[PDB]
């Protein structure tokens, strides 16, 4: 296989479908990435997370940065080997997490450990190589929601800026270079014509796919809608479309219906642990009394290992119990129903009825 | 197969290895049984229960009945449909628990939860059936560590007429007589000849198995086995000898070497849990900072899969981070460790070197 190559196999409207070939394996897109926050798929282990169809997770280099640390991965022979999961890893930069979980400047960040630490474009490229990362995000500047024009402009301007470092960083490690993609990152807030101007300059750097940066930080799913409207055609259409932190199943329909082909986000792990399960009628909450005595599956058609072997009232049981197996069940349920979503999708547009699709899924899951 | 058979394949001095043979499989004896307190292996599905090698499991009766309810798991089709275990199930009376956890009188015990609640060996036996078990105990009251002859005596008295009022509430339910089998447990505390009069009227009465109940509370190893060493050799010869709660490794080669064929702890989980890891060269605890850079396996020649593909560092790392996985790996492993040992047990009893093995163990355990 090619260090990536991305091939569009199918197209209704705006929405594509097709693979990413990279040298630990396929992607199949539109695709859903199961969150490794630190070097683990909470719940779950790696045989699972891909036995539920998942091609590809996402590590958080903010966590790891910190536990169990950078080097000492490196050291360990990277994170691949580290965790057990050998097939593609995407790395965030770690630059969301230093905001909402952790000093700014044109050189980047320091920040104290929730120790202090630092990032900016270079250590953060450095860090994923690290961590031997198959997916490396260019380092960017979070662009709070609401932003006025002014400071969305300044900020937009800063993050292309280190969009050039961070391209910059990368090529200038052979190995990474030759063995890893890089992505750039789209700010502008809800603007139409930052969103332009930070297009352009991502394009003009050149990167192997591009993600929408900036969105599902209060603005809801209207105005993301609307956003996502003008801003994934700016985006050089033969490359991958990455929604940063997207994962309500709605709006990764909505989202595949613009032009996207690449989702992240700790909803069905999140969700998983704290009784929030999944199904194509809509979520429930098997904390729910009503479930105590239903030996009924999670979901109905689900052919999930969970769907297949339990009911709802033993799950309802373990999570009220807080036991681990109600969080490993309802986890391993909650991935593996994103991924028939991805699939449904994906086999939706290949034969051009996904426009049926997105309305039938929408009838009935908010009957 | 029948309901419940013993047979014997081979001994050594007072040790013994066989099958016990029941509906719903067999067991290897010397045998394990991992504990299911509440309806679940803490951090493991019954698959990967089974795959370490467990033939039978433990749960307790005392959780059940408060959470999730006997009556309500009766109603879903029992406790092996429930969680997903179809292999024999031993369930203990729910007495031991009411003292450590939770008014006494030669009727039972009232008591509040940790809701009031009762049990008596009626309604023990009763709960245990309701729950579908296999291997049913008597219901018997708990005598401290250290005890007075007199109380002790009293004590052993009300349990033989409790273990008369157990057998005869198990036959008077035919399902429960005709599908599972009931053992009797052994009181007598430290004393020889309360040991004696228990182990004859519990052969008087007649069961399918005998505990030797009232150890492993605090009296030390030495007098442990001291006290095996005058009372298993009480019980009938030709049923299974069942010492509960005793589980440190070196506790269950010296118990097999005098006479016991079962056992069960919630050393293998819960130390599990907690960062101990069994080794053949003696326990670990992976959160030790020596261990964060450390790629063998937690032991050099454990089978299990977890030994197979991840580190000392990685466990390391997850326990360090209160990640769920590591509960899971870590409790994967010490189970197959303890089942591994009971193999290592049967098959030298088989081979009549089981004495050399004893040694071997210990020398090398606590080198
Ligand atoms: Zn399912
Ligand atoms: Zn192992």
């Amino acid at each position: 296989r090619p260090r990536f190559s991305f091939s569009i196999a199918a197209r209704e409207g705006k929405a594509r479908t097709g693979t990413i070939e990279m040298k630990r394996g396929v992607i199949r897109t539109p695709a859903f990435m199961p969150v490794g926050t630190a070097a683990t798929v909470k719940a779950l282990k790696p045989e699972t997370v891909r036995a539920t169809g998942a091609d590809i997770i996402l590590g958080n280099t903010y966590h790891l940065m910190l536990r169990p640390g950078a080097e000492r991965i490196a050291k360990l022979g990277g994170l691949h080997s580290f965790m057990g999961w050998d097939r593609p890893i995407l790395t965030d930069s770690g630059g969301f997490q230093v905001m909402s979980l952790s000093k700014q400047s044109e050189e980047g960040v320091t920040f104290k450990s929730h120790s202090r630490h630092m990032l900016s474009p270079e250590r953060s490229i450095e860090i994923q190589h690290l961590l031997g990362s198959d997916i490396v995000m260019a380092f960017d500047e979070v662009t709070p929601y609401p932003a006025t024009p002014s400071r969305a402009a300044s900020s937009m301007e800063r993050s292309m800026r280190w969009a050039k470092r961070s391209r910059d960083a990368f090529d200038s490690r052979k190995e990474q270079a030759e063995n890893a993609a890089l992505f750039g990152i789209q700010q502008g807030s809800v603007f139409e014509n930052l969103r332009q101007q930070s297009a352009d300059a991502l394009a003009e750097i050149g990167f192997d796919g591009y993600a929408v940066g900036g969105l599902s930080g209060g603005e809801g799913q209207d105005e993301m809608f609307r956003v996502l409207d003008f801003s994934v055609p700016m985006l050089p259409d033969d490359k991958p479309h990455y929604l940063m932190g997207v994962g309500k199943p709605d709006d990764i329909v909505g989202a595949v219906e613009r032009g996207i082909d690449m989702f992240d986000c700790v909803l069905p792990t999140r969700s998983g642990r704290n009784g929030q399960a999944f199904t194509w009628d809509g979520p429930i909450n098997i904390r729910n009394a009503r479930f105590s005595e239903d030996l009924k599956p999670l979901d109905s058609e689900c052919h999930c290992a969970v769907c297949q072997k339990w009911s709802r009232a033993y799950i309802h049981h373990l999570i009220r119990a807080g036991e681990i197996l109600g969080a490993m069940l309802m986890t391993e349920h909650n991935i593996a129903f994103y991924q028939q979503l991805m699939q449904k999708i994906r086999d939706s547009i290949s034969e051009g009825r996904f426009s049926q699709f997105a309305q039938d899924f929408r009838a009935r899951y908010f009957a």
